[PDB]
């Protein structure tokens, strides 16, 4: 009905990023696990885990968001700029999920960048954007994003959305646990 | 009413790019004209000219779109990553507008990137996006973009939108002339 900025954000994210990165994602993780060391087999997960914090807060470093999340390595490149699409290549990060001072899991992990736009709008007066407005568009962003992936060809299979909202007060939340739950699940 | 992907695209473009680049645009052009050579005064225009082709076609190189548009130089950097915003710095291009094999004008010039998303959607089956759909969203993108700039603080003053549509057949159009008209105008 109204403006609904989320719809545009979701499509740009998929068309301009997800669809270009996802196809070769499995291969780049295979390279890290099997072809970057002859003494050990890597155990990096097979999917791109996309953090979708409804509050749209996106820290520069994951560890600060949670100490139990630690940067491990850069996802190896392919490498091919001219495969057709061009934007390639892209920088991606592998993280180890700590639990009891012990590595519980490992995976390529990142926030949904468009949420920065959402966050920035709410902090921009001319936008007339409130907290609830941000939440509304954030939820919407996820809904339309997963709607897109469903119609996608296996792109949904190389990818998983981790949407979550933290309580406002007396808030006990563990990002790593949230991710782990997802990793562990399969 | 409906999805209207343009609204999101316009806001992301302004919030994530225009608003970060525009503020220091005047200074970077002042640097090129006055502080990059002690033998001559540069004559680069004072505004960022944004190409808004309604057909959403965005060539890698401007000259191919028109031979009379020639890359001249990179817009000098500031340079400051941590001014608050971070994405900075950004690469920008200065172009000379030829006319009769003679330089008629010179300015920092670039396409509105989000139009690539529009173009890409129309070429994506699952989107259910037609030519007219692309045009509709393209026009909409410009409308909401200029709506944003109007409420902006002088950002509109350091910037100018060049929206244009080319005829389908027997099409005689000169991009350089279009830009020049704009430059000349002031």
């Amino acid at each position: 009905g109204n403006f609904n900025v989320a719809h545009g954000l979701a499509w740009s994210y998929y068309i301009g990023y997800l669809r270009l990165i996802l196809p070769e994602l499995q291969a780049r993780i295979r390279t890290y696990n099997q072809h970057y060391n002859n003494l050990l087999r890597g155990a990096v997960s097979q999917r791109l885990y996309i953090l979708l914090p409804l509050d749209c807060g996106v820290p520069d470093n994951l560890s600060m968001a949670d100490p139990n999340i630690r940067f491990l390595d850069k996802l190896p490149q392919q490498t091919a700029d001219r495969a057709g699409i061009k934007d390639r290549v892209y920088s991606n990060s592998i993280y180890e999920l700590l639990e009891n001072g012990q590595r519980a899991g490992t995976c390529v992990l990142e926030y949904a960048t468009p949420l920065q736009t959402l966050f920035a709008m709410s902090q921009y007066s001319q936008a007339g954007f409130s907290r609830e407005d941000r939440l509304e568009q954030a939820k919407l962003f996820c809904r339309t994003l997963e709607d897109i992936l469903a119609d996608a060809p296996e792109s949904q299979n190389n990818c998983r959305l981790i949407a979550y909202q933290e309580p406002a007060d007396d808030s006990s939340f563990s990002l790593s646990q949230e991710v782990l739950r997802h990793l562990r699940q399969e």
